[PDB]
């Protein structure tokens, strides 16, 4: 049957895979984990473009997982059991590669390009496990890594350090894509990229970036885009500022603060890095030449033709744990919302005026303090992910194909462990996407979510080999244009027009022109 | 008008000069002999290249680099050249910047590959220095590996080959890292080059390699498929080094272990046999054929320049390939035989001779005639059939702009025979404003002007990827119209250049020979 130990050829040299079984099929898997696409970004590599890698003698292990990048614990004891015993360094450079076990040289299978998410602070390849998705779809599945937090994103905002240092390795990796996946029995003309959250904004800045051009054929954005607020910075002041203070660099010039930050050793750069529980991407003029927002309402973006979605409650469980430790949101009721409001308006970067308008666009005259708490929790997500990917959605389709997605399946295996109100939270379609294989970890899933993962899987691999999620014996999903169709994504199909438009209204119209009229009053 | 500009790079400070430019106002920093690469000797040879090491204080960029190794078989060229060295030691690149610049000026940046058969050739024959000043750009002059040095090829793990080709592709990582500081802008860099340095730019635009690495080509009288510079296989030059070197070995470890240990003179002994090396397909800078890879519905070109001059077989390939003159010997009595081994030479079946002959000679009697009807055909194979077959191949995903290049240099009419129209390489001195290595050719009033047109179309094609601008005569893009720029000191255009030759080589000999077949 198929070979134990695959040899495949790369540009730097051999290197040797392993045979992996997945559940329930006669399809076996090769893998190849650890491959190098840049050069360690380590001494003067540090805060520095990507260099091409090293050459190689003989033939390199591809048997064991590399490296993640230097990132901060900041429950989690779940993530550690399914998580393959990973440690953390400088040199995370690597990509890992799950191919059909029948697949050689010039086998030519459609190629999906995994960028994790993490804030572009925390996150590893070594967490995915293509092995399914390879298996199910006869398709090459890559997991890149990227630099993360003050290694990836600190910027002076000139030449010393213009920054996105970890987008620049994401293109390095899609470069090592193009030039060597064929040795793999990838096709380097059907690459498809694909992602959630940070992931999905990483994948939509490529989307936008006339560096990524000709670097894939197509674009999955999973719960995150370009715009996504947190994630994209104009100004690199403040990151300039905070990590030049913190190191304690005398800093009269950019030159000598980047001698002095180079000279910081791993555990000084992991105390600085600690800080940033999340980092955005600068407008670097390189990787993002203007903002994002610019990028795409320009009249010459040619995006590829793209899958854009959401999840029904992104702000249902997850994202509330994490950002609201001491579960303030269970202290909402009519009486304490407008200050909350307020304080919320602020975190939006809205005048503190903006409360009541928020007030009266999401709760109303509601009184009901768990109505309120719902209200407010679509309010987040709204503005977070579903507002930011429907503007991206309309930018995209008067130039290329997108096909919408609004996620709405409650995963069986976490819906007696959360809050009865939780739908479909932030990162519920990436089990289905996976199909339900992560590292060390096959989860429980029913029948009918066994199903609803092969139409989800199949709708992903589709759109890989032909830009298109369709074909027969799949539920119709619908292109968008002007009738604004989305797919309803849940185990019964259903189709939706125009998701959310009062509030597309609300967010992009109604709230600017009011907030005009405040500076008016003064 | 600083004497000794320093400038930075990511291995340490260079120390350029200052230089000034015949009758105009613009002066020029250059900055000659930068290491891209580290020396690719011992185990480097037969090998792709490293990054360059880093030095201590201010490197001199005042002196022209070696040339890499390469045989001479023309007395008064070298006349022309600055006294350059010959080394292994020459993956070196010349820089040429507008005297204002610096670092964060972001100007266009086109980076030129010289020509020479991948066997002969230097970046110091060419001063970039009245293009820079003439047009507000960084003219950057490259190396790269030549003859076995650059393109030997075991077909396998040992030697994949094309080395000079991915010397190209780390010359062009080092303008990305490295031009900013010279005042160039690294997302308007063009890479032009003429004959093999056609075909070297032609590569890069379907080569993954190099993708990202430049933002516009032009192809200067060849491309990547010109039919001697390309191989499918490795097996006649690794046969041949194998055999010439005395290593004998029955495996190509044993093989690479052995001419890695020859010194250079053994090493030009071998290489003189050589006057032309193929790039192979290697499965990495050439994935596939470049044909395969042109007729791709997924090929992605860079907008691009094209073109070939009226008579690339008019004189100097002749003279160079033709040194006893049997051309002239040409009458209507030998006419059929010498075509059967013109057919031979083409790789077509020797029956081919009597249609190269019905196409290009009928039943002309004239021997002038005969014989110019024989360079046309000859110039047609080699170059303008290539060109336009590329250019159909490129204009369907990106723009091209294709010319024909039509002027007779006044420097050169008087000394070669009257029959000689634009000759190989005859553009080249107007691309550089007449300006070489310690030469300025004499030109007329309305060379100087027509010179001024060429540099200004190709360095509008720099800024914009689009020659033309107001005051220019209308260079139209090339689409299923298939128009063309008629280069001349009259401007005209022409459409679908050469269409019954374009049909006879690509339709109707291919047909023929299939007929032969069965
Ligand atoms: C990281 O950031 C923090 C915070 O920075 C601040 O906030 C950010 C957001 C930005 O807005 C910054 O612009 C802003 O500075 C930095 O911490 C701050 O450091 C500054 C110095 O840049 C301090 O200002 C000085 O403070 C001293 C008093 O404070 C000292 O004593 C404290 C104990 O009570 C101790 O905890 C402090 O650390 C501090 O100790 C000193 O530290 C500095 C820096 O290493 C060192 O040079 C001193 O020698 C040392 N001093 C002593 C006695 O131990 C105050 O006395 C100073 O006043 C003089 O200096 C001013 C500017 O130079 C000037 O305007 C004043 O008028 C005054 O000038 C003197 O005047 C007389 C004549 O009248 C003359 O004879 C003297 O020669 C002359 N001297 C000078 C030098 O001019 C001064 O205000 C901040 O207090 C401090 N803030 C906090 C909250 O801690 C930190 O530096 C950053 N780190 C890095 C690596 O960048
Ligand atoms: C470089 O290439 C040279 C040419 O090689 C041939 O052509 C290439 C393209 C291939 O097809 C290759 O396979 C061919 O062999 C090559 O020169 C040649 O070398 C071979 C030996 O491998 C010679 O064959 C033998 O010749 C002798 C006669 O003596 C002469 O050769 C020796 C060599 O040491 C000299 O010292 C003498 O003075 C003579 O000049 C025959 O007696 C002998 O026959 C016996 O051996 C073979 C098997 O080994 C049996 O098949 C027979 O039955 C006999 O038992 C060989 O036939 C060949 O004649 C010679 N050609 C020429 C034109 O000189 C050269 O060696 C290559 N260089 C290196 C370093 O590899
Ligand atoms: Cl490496
Ligand atoms: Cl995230
Ligand atoms: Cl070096
Ligand atoms: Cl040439």
């Amino acid at each position: 049957q198929d070979s134990a130990s695959p040899i495949r050829n790369t540009h730097t040299g051999q290197v040797r895979g392993s045979l992996v079984h997945v559940k329930d099929t006669d399809i076996a898997v090769h893998t190849f984990l650890g491959i190098p696409f840049a050069k360690p970004p380590v001494g003067p590599l540090r805060f520095a473009p990507p260099e091409a890698p090293e050459p190689w003698s003989g033939v390199r292990d591809g048997t064991s997982h590399p490296n993640m990048c230097l990132q901060n614990d900041n429950d989690l004891k779940m993530m550690n059991l399914i998580l393959p015993p990973i440690s953390m360094s400088e040199d995370c450079l690597y990509l890992n590669i799950y191919v059909p076990a029948h697949a050689h040289e010039g086998s030519n299978l459609p190629v999906m390009v995994w960028i994790h998410g993490g804030a572009l602070t925390v996150g590893m390849a070594s967490m995915y496990d293509g092995s399914m998705l390879a298996a199910t779809e006869d398709v090459v599945v890559v997991a890149i890594q990227y630099r993360l937090g003050v290694l990836g994103f600190f910027s002076t905002g000139d030449q010393h350090a213009k920054g996105n240092w970890g987008y620049l390795d994401q293109v390095a990796a899609l470069r090592w894509v193009q030039q060597n996946i064929v040795h793999f029995g990838g096709n380097p003309d059907r690459v498809t990229i694909f992602g959630e959250s940070a992931g999905g904004t990483s994948v939509s800045s490529h989307v936008v970036s006339p560096m990524s051009q000709g670097l894939f054929h197509g674009a999955i954005m999973e719960s995150g885009v370009a715009v996504l607020p947190d994630l994209i910075s104009s100004s690199s002041e403040m990151v300039h500022r905070i990590v030049a203070n913190l190191s304690g660099c005398a800093a009269v010039n950019s030159e000598t603060l980047m001698c002095c930050l180079r000279g910081k050793n791993e555990a000084e750069m992991l105390a600085i890095n600690k800080v940033f529980k999340i980092i955005p991407g600068v407008v670097d003029g390189e990787f993002l030449p203007k903002h994002p927002q610019e990028l795409m309402a320009s009249k010459d973006f040619h995006p590829v033709p793209s899958i854009i979605g959401i999840n029904n409650d992104e702000y249902g469980w997850i994202l509330p744990t994490i950002m609201d430790p001491a579960q303030k949101i269970e202290e909402i009721t009519r009486k304490t919302l407008p200050a909350v409001l307020k304080s919320t308006a602020l975190k939006m970067m809205l005048p503190p005026e903006c409360g009541d308008l928020l007030m009266e666009e999401y709760m109303g005259d509601t009184e009901d303090p768990e109505t309120l708490q719902a209200q407010f929790r679509e309010m987040k997500g709204d503005f977070m992910f579903v507002i930011p990917a429907l503007q991206v959605a309309h930018f995209q389709r008067s130039h290329a194909p997108v096909y919408f997605y609004e996620f709405q399946h409650r995963p069986s295996f976490f819906k007696d462990f959360r809050p009865p109100y939780v739908k479909a939270d932030h990162g519920d379609e990436i089990f289905l996407v996976f199909g339900y294989q992560f590292g060390n970890i096959k989860l429980p899933y029913t029948e009918e979510e066994e199903q609803l993962s092969r139409r989800i899987m199949k709708y992903w691999a589709n759109f890989a080999r032909h830009g298109n999620p369709n074909s027969e014996g799949l539920p119709y999903w619908p292109v968008m244009d002007h009738d604004e169709q989305y797919l309803q994504l849940d185990i019964q199909p259903s189709v939706g027009r125009a998701l959310k438009a009062r509030r597309l209204q609300f967010w992009t119209k109604t709230l600017p022109q009011k907030i005009q009229e405040l500076k008016g009053s003064q």
